[PDB]
């Protein structure tokens, strides 16, 4: 029995497993319960802390993935399957995983806590792209990820009710955060040095933790990759959630809130997932049925209100986007798009595609979008029309909300660093026209190209190393710059005056100004005034 | 008759004229200045359509420019060449309907292509006698017959009670048409070809050329057209019948005229010319720049529908147009109403002065539209930078009034069978007295088209002299053939037609012709396609 793989946490003894990383061994503790399984009468309810256990809990293995929709658009295809559950689905899924160096760190080590994306309807901390072994081995980081409930199970809300208050998936994350505070020292983590990081919905989740006071004493720094609490998709109003929850009930035979919720709780999990999409108010892409709600509790006002009025002086934030935020979403509903062909679209297809990417837009607002995104020298050119449709979706959903947050945090005293990620993986299975799609930086940050068997290029393995350094340096210090590297160029902070950001690609850091400033002026300043009237 | 130059005696429908041998650098030219083409539109004829000049006995002396039509005289900068050069340089009179003819000397043995100039000045000012409109150079160097007319401006030209007998509107355009009919009947006496007549004009002159293109009775009087920095469509060149009624009535009220149209017009008639000029500007509905009180009216007669509708549905297969703009259409308008702007300092404005400037530059915008304008013109990297704000103000005014209205004239005419040629003029005169920040202001290419730099005593650079010769060649090549390109000249780069598919136009500067694509395509899609729709809802 290996003494390095035996840990005593607050609720009992754990046994981890030594994993092999290319440069040496790592200690992994997989599938640690941090909450009472949210099953039966606990469905839709806030999580409760996990009861103590006897003897030694087996923590050598990933545990169930929270019950969620499984993608079937391209069955067998790697570009989609890599996001699909890789363990058994179950409502019994409140488990976290910890990777540490081997042997366990000698002194307290910065902790990085990963929160997965998946539109708040999917994701798992067990996916191959979130593998913590590389960051633990190379940078000596303690890396943590938690499963948290998604779709109806994490976010179905009848706001104001006791038994479905909304946001329980965010409370799952928060409980994992407290678990880290209480237990990470046992693993050689420094609970005084926790950095959240996340992508897509995970990034929005990180942002929500920023904007919720009870979460604020559970971390120091945050990294938001391709997502934000503000923006069109990450939240819904109380009114809208009540509507969706009510409508879902109606669609599954149910039936006051109590009666309604009790009958929802009698329903098989797959019955809820079956009808999950039918509650969206409009035909759309980049919209999700069950997402955090503005409840006046976890979130005391809209993310927009909270970012305009917050005090962020104590905060360090790393934010960024990938080069092609919207391209991969187009094949999930926009007529004319497929991964299997070059998706050259007509102008008609372009206006039509816009009403789906900007579901809330009036005829005028949509016209405004089309006019601002048309290339007036070749208005009919099908490659630009395709690329523009992709940029409409990316800008509206990710880039401009990010610019807005970077914002914003900078204006209210936060230290902010921003990037755009422009390297396309040589191993990528989506077609070339999609460029560098939403989600495709993650493998680089986690250090997957260091696994010689995945055959990334040599250049990409160097690049992954640089990225792991920025992230862990940032975790360590709140500054992504290498504090011993006296040869340039430096990653400067994002400020509202200079709006400086960096491109992460194969070439050395390039400093740029304005994160599509002109385009985001439209989306953040003009579009809202236009929908108003 | 017989002691004077036998080569300066010509007869026209109205009688005998004596003109004058003028000196140009290359040699002599014949000029016939001050030829009456209409009965003086004075007295009971104020606001009425012009009546054809009645024949005279004896030899009319045609050796000097004649009266300028009654108009506002600029005073913002006394003694300053930049404003004075546009001010009247003969006496102000309602009796002002005269035209001018420059021909080679001796007059051409064979019928020569005719160029007809129509001056600009917002429809409230202008004169065919200004130094910058001097025909001698085109006449001498290009062998051109150049004709230019006075037409009535301000109230006298454009004050209208639409539907009435006594003030039908558009009479200043009718003055211009009467001069065109005069060229048809008489220009052969000077050795001009009435079957080869080109109109050309800048600013309001260009809009006038455009109205002639759009008005059927005018279409038989000329044969191509050149519009410099002006269009008949756009926010300033016309007014609805309703709005013209409103302005006439308000001005009537401001000069103490009180209720049908006959009394009202009779009382206006009545008023001293100077009193009308004194109150002209007071009828504008909002605080504004690039708006003028009395302009062509959509009467359902001269203009059968709005210019916008006429260019969308007209057939233009037989038409050849040269159109274009200068680099800085709006800059010189800013000193005439936008707080913060002056000719005597750098005009570095604040962000507040910009939002305030937009409401004046786009007087018709709701709050929403003005916000769109600001958003589209702010540089979001440096949103408070006073140089950019200054230059954006200029661009807003220039884009909205000239560049983008030109941009469709070109597009619509080309979509509908015209042969169109397009230019942006980018050379700043070395002699210019406006400040540097104003760049190449509205009106400042005319000088070069007319060949003024060929006058050695004017202090233009040698390259400017070559430059003017080129432009003159382009313009007269176009008059001559409908094609600015030199047929003979294999070497020199070619000026392609403007098409909807390729949107080609040329830079006119000291460098050889460079072909560019899309005339502010991205920005003009805002003003011509989006702004209107925003202004509805
Ligand atoms: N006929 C039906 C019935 C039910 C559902 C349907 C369709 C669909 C659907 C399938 C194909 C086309 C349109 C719609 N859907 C799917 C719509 C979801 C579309 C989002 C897919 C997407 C695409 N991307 C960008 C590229 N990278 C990723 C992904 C995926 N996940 C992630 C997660 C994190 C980061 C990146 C990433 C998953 C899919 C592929 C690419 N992110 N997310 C359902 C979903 C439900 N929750 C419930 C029911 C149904
Ligand atoms: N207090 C008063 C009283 C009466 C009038 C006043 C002001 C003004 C005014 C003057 C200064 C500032 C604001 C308003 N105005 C306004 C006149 C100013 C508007 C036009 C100025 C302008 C500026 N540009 C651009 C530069 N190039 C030119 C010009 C001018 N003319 C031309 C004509 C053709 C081509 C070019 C060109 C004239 C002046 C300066 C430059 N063109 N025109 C009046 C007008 C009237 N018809 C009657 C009365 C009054």
């Amino acid at each position: 029995e290996d003494p390095q793989l035996l840990v005593r946490v607050r609720g009992g003894q754990l046994r981890g497993i030594r994993l092999k990383a290319p440069g040496g061994p790592v200690s992994a503790f997989l599938g640690i319960p941090f909450a009472e399984p949210p099953v039966g009468s606990r469905r839709f309810m806030p999580p409760e802390p996990k009861r103590p256990w006897s003897g030694v809990l087996d923590a050598t293995t990933f545990q169930n993935v929270c019950y969620q929709y499984v993608d079937t658009l391209y069955p067998g295809f790697e570009g989609t399957e890599m996001w699909n559950p890789n363990r058994e689905l179950s409502e019994d899924c409140l488990y976290l995983n910890v990777w540490t160096p081997y042997p366990r760190p000698a002194s307290p080590t910065p902790v990085l806590i990963w929160i997965y994306g998946g539109g708040f309807y999917s994701g798992a901390a067990s996916l191959d792209v979130y593998d913590g072994r590389f960051l633990a081995q190379v940078e000596g980081a303690v890396l943590v990820s938690m499963n948290y409930r998604v779709g109806t199970f994490g976010f179905l809300a009848l706001p104001g009710s006791r038994e479905a208050p909304g946001n329980v998936g965010l409370l799952d994350q928060r409980l994992a955060l407290q678990w880290v505070q209480e237990n990470i020292a046992a693993f050689g983590g420094d609970p005084m040095s926790v950095t959240l990081f996340g992508e897509s919905a995970g990034a929005a989740s990180v942002g929500m933790h920023i904007l919720s006071l009870p979460s604020r004493s559970l971390f120091h720094r945050a990294v938001l990759q391709s997502g934000t609490p503000n923006g069109p998709w990450a939240t819904v109003s109380a009114g809208e959630a009540r509507r969706r929850a009510t409508l879902l009930a109606r669609l599954v035979g149910c039936p006051n809130d109590t009666e309604l919720i009790a009958c929802l709780r009698t329903r098989p999990a797959q019955d809820l997932v079956d009808h999950e999409w039918h509650v969206l108010p409009q035909e759309s892409i980049f919209r999700f049925s069950f997402v955090p709600v503005v409840d006046g509790d976890f979130l005391s006002d809209t993310p927009e209100a909270l970012i305009n009025t917050g005090d962020f002086q104590d905060l360090q934030v790393l934010v960024g986007v990938v080069k092609d935020e919207g391209s991969a979403f187009l094949v999930y509903g926009v007529p004319g798009f497929s991964k299997d062909n070059e998706s050259l679209i007509s102008r008609a297809q372009f206006l039509a595609g816009v009403r789906i990417g900007v579901p809330q837009a009036s005829d005028l607002a949509a016209e405004a979008v089309v006019l601002h995104y048309t290339d007036w020298l070749h208005p009919e050119d099908p490659t630009h029309l395709r690329d523009a449709m992709s940029a409409v979706v990316g800008d509206h959903n990710v880039v401009c909300p990010v610019a807005q947050l970077a914002g914003r945090l900078a204006a209210q005293g936060a230290r902010v660093y921003a990037y755009i990620f422009e390297h396309r993986a040589s191993t990528l299975t989506w077609p070339l026209w999609m460029g560098v799609p939403h989600g495709y930086e993650i493998e680089f940050i986690f250090g997957l190209p260091l696994d010689p068997s995945l055959n990334y290029t040599t250049e990409e393995r160097i690049f992954a190393q640089r990225l792991m350094k920025y992230w862990t340096n940032f975790a360590r210090t709140g500054d992504p710059n290498d504090p011993r590297d006296s040869k340039s160029p430096q990653w400067p902070p994002y400020t509202t005056a200079a709006q400086q950001y960096v491109s992460l690609n194969l070439k050395p850091l390039e400093v740029r100004r304005g994160l599509r400033a002109q385009t985001c002026a439209f989306w953040n300043r003009f579009l809202p005034k236009l929908l108003s009237a």
